[PDB]
Order: structure tokens, then sequence, then C-alpha cells
């Protein structure tokens, strides 16, 4: 299982030294970046593989009320840099990520209007593709939570990692 290194270490907020009477970590902290997905059955994890039927997309509303729901992290506006690293020696073919926008028009197809692509990084060559770290701007004028949909494709198998991560993006 790989993990997100930056922005900021979630482990510092996991320790009971951050409040004791108040802490927010749980066992889900071990693999929120590397939720394992599998072709076919059994599904075993949450409702996914159902993007076309939107069973998984509309299920994301219920996932925000799930026992397995991850601990959302607040970030303020301005530019921020995300860095991920993997503990797996297995090859990676491609990885890409999206964010959700609440407030879709009812006239527009919700299946599309719910999320937007903010980055796709195939694995090819040169030091350009070697860049695991990427810059994302966070709005300085708006507040609200977003779900990051992310996929990490492992070339050494037909199986891949599909994960969803709540972030709360606020003004300065």
């Amino acid at each position: 299982h790989g993990f997100i290194e930056k922005p900021g270490s979630r482990a510092a907020l996991c320790s009971e030294a951050f409040g004791f009477l108040n802490l927010n970590c749980g066992s889900v902290m071990y693999e929120p970046q590397s939720l394992e997905a599998k072709k076919g059955f059994p599904h075993s994890g949450p409702a996914d593989g159902q993007i076309a039927s939107a069973g998984g997309l509309f299920g994301g509303i219920l996932d925000q009320q799930s026992e397995n729901r991850w601990f959302k992290h607040i970030m303020t506006g301005g530019e921020h840099t995300f860095t991920w690293t993997y503990t797996a020696p297995h090859n990676t073919s491609q990885w890409h990520y999206y964010i959700t926008k609440k407030g879709w028009d009812p006239d527009k197809p919700l299946k599309r209007a719910d999320f937007e692509l903010i980055g796709a990084v195939p694995h090819d060559g040169s030091p350009a593709s070697r860049n695991l770290s990427h810059h994302i701007y966070i709005p300085e004028d708006r507040l609200g939570y977003h779900v990051i949909l992310a996929v990490w494709d492992v070339a050494d198998t037909e199986n891949a990692f599909y994960q969803v991560i709540d972030v709360d993006l606020v003004n300065k």
C-alpha cells in the first residue's frame, strides 16, 4: 500500500498527542490512497465498477455517511503541492484524478456534471513522466468539501487501485 506524503503528514494529526480527548484517525488511516480494486467479482469493497450506471456515483453520497468514510482534511486557498509515493516495486502504467463539484444544474447530466478532470499522468519516459509530485491551485474565494476520485493503474496485473478521498477546500 502506497501513501500520500504531502501536503502535510496526516500522522501528526493521528497521534493522541494532538488532543487525546479529541482525535480523528482510526484504522482507515493505513490505506486511504491504496484502496485495492479487482476486476469482476467479488467486489468486496464499496460500490464501484458502476460509473456508467452511476450506481457508484450516486453511492458516493452515501459514502459520505459511511462507517468507512475517511477523515476529511481542510486546506486553505493558494497553490499547493501534492506528493505521493508507492511501496510497491510493481510497474505503473497510468494514474489520474478528478474532483467533484456540488451544485450541478438539474438540466445537465448529473453522471457527467458531478466530477471534473484536474489531472492525468501516464507513465512513459523522460524526467517529465518521472514527476510524481504535482501542483494544484485551491480557490482563495470559495469554501466547500470535494471528493477526489483517483485511479492508480498497476501494469503488472489486471488489477488496479481505485480510491475516493474527501477534502475540504476553504478560503484564506
